[PDB]
Protein backbone atom coordinates (compact mmCIF):
# COMPACT_ATOMS: atom_id res chain seq x y z
CA UNK A 1 0.00 0.00 0.00
CA UNK A 2 1.52 3.07 -1.50
CA UNK A 3 -0.75 6.28 -0.51
CA UNK A 4 -0.52 9.34 -2.65
CA UNK A 5 -3.17 12.09 -1.28
CA UNK A 6 -3.36 14.49 -3.86
CA UNK A 7 -1.35 17.55 -3.11
CA UNK A 8 -3.70 21.05 -1.69
CA UNK A 9 -0.70 22.86 -0.55
CA UNK A 10 -0.70 25.66 -3.30
CA UNK A 11 -4.29 24.82 -4.68
CA UNK A 12 -6.46 27.83 -3.68
CA UNK A 13 -9.99 27.79 -2.48
CA UNK A 14 -12.19 30.47 -4.74
CA UNK A 15 -12.86 33.61 -2.14
CA UNK A 16 -16.79 32.88 -2.74
CA UNK A 17 -16.85 29.92 -1.68
CA UNK A 18 -16.26 30.78 1.86
CA UNK A 19 -19.22 31.43 2.70
CA UNK A 20 -19.97 27.63 1.48
CA UNK A 21 -17.20 26.84 4.02
CA UNK A 22 -18.42 28.61 7.19
CA UNK A 23 -22.21 27.38 6.32
CA UNK A 24 -21.00 23.83 6.53
CA UNK A 25 -18.39 24.38 9.10
CA UNK A 26 -21.21 25.05 11.57
CA UNK A 27 -23.37 22.66 10.27
CA UNK A 28 -20.70 19.83 11.24
CA UNK A 29 -20.32 21.66 14.57
CA UNK A 30 -24.64 21.55 14.58
CA UNK A 31 -24.17 17.98 14.58
CA UNK A 32 -21.24 17.33 16.88
CA UNK A 33 -22.99 19.44 19.40
CA UNK A 34 -26.49 18.24 18.74
CA UNK A 35 -25.17 14.51 19.72
CA UNK A 36 -23.13 15.64 22.56
CA UNK A 37 -26.36 17.27 24.11
CA UNK A 38 -28.34 14.48 23.45
CA UNK A 39 -26.23 12.20 25.44
CA UNK A 40 -26.69 15.05 28.26
CA UNK A 41 -23.45 16.79 27.82
CA UNK A 42 -23.20 20.23 28.77
CA UNK A 43 -20.51 23.38 28.71
CA UNK A 44 -17.90 24.19 30.56
CA UNK A 45 -14.90 25.55 30.85
CA UNK A 46 -13.09 22.41 30.46
CA UNK A 47 -12.88 19.07 28.99
CA UNK A 48 -14.08 16.65 31.48
CA UNK A 49 -15.27 13.26 30.27
CA UNK A 50 -16.80 12.35 33.48
CA UNK A 51 -18.59 15.26 34.39
CA UNK A 52 -18.96 15.71 30.21
CA UNK A 53 -18.53 19.00 30.09
CA UNK A 54 -17.04 20.78 26.79
CA UNK A 55 -16.08 24.32 26.27
CA UNK A 56 -16.69 23.94 22.24
CA UNK A 57 -20.23 23.08 23.29
CA UNK A 58 -21.56 26.58 22.51
CA UNK A 59 -22.89 28.69 19.09
CA UNK A 60 -20.61 28.68 16.48
CA UNK A 61 -20.21 32.00 15.90
CA UNK A 62 -18.86 32.98 19.55
CA UNK A 63 -16.13 30.63 18.44
CA UNK A 64 -12.52 32.20 17.97
CA UNK A 65 -10.75 32.12 14.47
CA UNK A 66 -8.56 28.92 16.02
CA UNK A 67 -11.97 26.97 17.31
CA UNK A 68 -14.18 27.74 13.89
CA UNK A 69 -10.88 26.71 12.25
CA UNK A 70 -10.73 22.95 13.98
CA UNK A 71 -14.16 22.70 11.64
CA UNK A 72 -12.88 24.65 8.94
CA UNK A 73 -9.66 23.06 7.91
CA UNK A 74 -10.24 19.80 7.19
CA UNK A 75 -13.93 21.39 4.79
CA UNK A 76 -11.31 23.18 2.84
CA UNK A 77 -8.87 20.41 2.32
CA UNK A 78 -12.18 18.33 0.86
CA UNK A 79 -12.71 21.47 -1.57
CA UNK A 80 -8.89 21.51 -2.32
CA UNK A 81 -8.83 18.32 -3.75
CA UNK A 82 -11.86 18.54 -5.94
CA UNK A 83 -10.26 21.50 -7.47
CA UNK A 84 -7.43 19.89 -7.41
CA UNK A 85 -9.16 17.38 -9.86
CA UNK A 86 -10.40 19.99 -11.89
CA UNK A 87 -14.19 19.33 -10.87
CA UNK A 88 -16.19 22.67 -11.21
CA UNK A 89 -18.19 24.04 -8.05
CA UNK A 90 -20.54 26.55 -9.36
CA UNK A 91 -23.50 27.71 -7.67
CA UNK A 92 -26.33 26.88 -9.82
CA UNK A 93 -29.83 27.53 -7.99
CA UNK A 94 -30.59 28.91 -4.35
CA UNK A 95 -30.44 26.65 -2.08
CA UNK A 96 -33.11 23.92 -0.35
CA UNK A 97 -31.80 25.14 2.97
CA UNK A 98 -27.73 25.95 23.84
CA UNK A 99 -29.87 24.16 21.54
CA UNK A 100 -28.64 23.11 18.28
CA UNK A 101 -30.87 21.84 15.48
CA UNK A 102 -29.26 21.00 12.37
CA UNK A 103 -30.57 20.38 9.21
CA UNK A 104 -31.75 16.96 8.17
CA UNK A 105 -29.34 15.74 5.24
CA UNK A 106 -31.49 12.56 5.45
CA UNK A 107 -33.77 13.06 2.32
CA UNK A 108 -30.85 14.42 0.27
CA UNK A 109 -30.17 12.15 -3.17
CA UNK A 110 -26.85 12.00 -5.01
CA UNK A 111 -27.17 11.19 -8.47
CA UNK A 112 -25.00 8.25 -9.46
CA UNK A 113 -22.49 10.26 -11.07
CA UNK A 114 -21.97 12.38 -7.65
CA UNK A 115 -22.07 8.87 -5.15
CA UNK A 116 -19.62 8.03 -7.90
CA UNK A 117 -17.67 11.40 -7.25
CA UNK A 118 -17.56 10.15 -3.25
CA UNK A 119 -15.88 7.10 -4.14
CA UNK A 120 -13.12 9.15 -5.37
CA UNK A 121 -13.12 12.02 -2.34
CA UNK A 122 -13.41 8.71 -0.01
CA UNK A 123 -10.57 7.19 -1.23
CA UNK A 124 -8.31 9.94 -0.68
CA UNK A 125 -9.46 10.22 2.74
CA UNK A 126 -8.06 6.70 2.94
CA UNK A 127 -4.64 7.69 1.06
CA UNK A 128 -4.45 11.01 3.37
CA UNK A 129 -5.07 8.94 6.28
CA UNK A 130 -2.61 6.20 5.22
CA UNK A 131 0.12 8.27 4.05
CA UNK A 132 -0.44 10.45 8.35
CA UNK A 133 -0.08 6.74 9.75
CA UNK A 134 2.68 5.44 7.61
CA UNK A 135 4.74 8.37 9.16
CA UNK A 136 3.24 7.87 13.05
CA UNK A 137 4.00 4.37 12.98
CA UNK A 138 7.84 4.87 11.95
CA UNK A 139 7.96 8.30 14.49
CA UNK A 140 6.47 5.87 16.96
CA UNK A 141 9.13 3.10 16.23
CA UNK A 142 7.66 1.32 13.25
CA UNK A 143 5.21 -1.43 13.20
CA UNK A 144 1.64 -2.04 11.08
CA UNK A 145 -2.16 -1.90 10.70
CA UNK A 146 -4.60 -3.49 9.13
CA UNK A 147 -6.31 -1.20 7.45
CA UNK A 148 -2.90 0.20 5.57
CA UNK A 149 -4.00 -1.07 1.99
CA UNK A 150 -5.48 0.14 -1.05
CA UNK A 151 -9.24 1.52 -0.57
CA UNK A 152 -10.74 -0.94 -3.04
CA UNK A 153 -9.78 -3.74 -1.13
CA UNK A 154 -11.30 -2.62 2.21
CA UNK A 155 -14.57 -4.05 3.24
CA UNK A 156 -17.54 -2.08 2.56
CA UNK A 157 -17.92 -1.77 6.53
CA UNK A 158 -14.43 0.19 6.42
CA UNK A 159 -15.41 1.95 3.69
CA UNK A 160 -18.13 3.30 5.53
CA UNK A 161 -16.32 6.68 6.99
CA UNK A 162 -15.04 7.48 4.56
CA UNK A 163 -17.79 7.35 2.30
CA UNK A 164 -19.92 8.90 4.90
CA UNK A 165 -17.62 12.10 4.80
CA UNK A 166 -17.60 12.58 1.33
CA UNK A 167 -21.38 11.99 0.89
CA UNK A 168 -22.05 14.41 3.62
CA UNK A 169 -19.92 17.04 1.99
CA UNK A 170 -21.90 16.44 -1.64
CA UNK A 171 -25.20 16.76 0.36
CA UNK A 172 -24.53 19.69 1.70
CA UNK A 173 -23.42 21.33 -1.49
CA UNK A 174 -25.89 20.30 -3.50
CA UNK A 175 -28.51 21.38 -0.39
CA UNK A 176 -27.30 24.49 -0.87
CA UNK A 177 -27.82 25.24 -4.63
CA UNK A 178 -24.05 24.10 -5.73
CA UNK A 179 -23.80 21.91 -8.99
CA UNK A 180 -20.62 19.50 -8.98
CA UNK A 181 -19.47 18.32 -12.48
CA UNK A 182 -16.21 17.40 -14.27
Amino acid sequence: FDPRPVETLNVIIPEKLDSFINKFAEYTHKKWAFDKIQNNWSYGENVDEELKTHPMLRPYKTFSEKDKEIYRWPIKESLKAMIAWEWTIEKAREGEEYNPQPPDLSGVTLSRELQAMAEQLAENYHNTWGRKKKQELEAKGGGTHPLLVPYDTLTAKEKARDREKAQELLKFLQMNGYAVTR
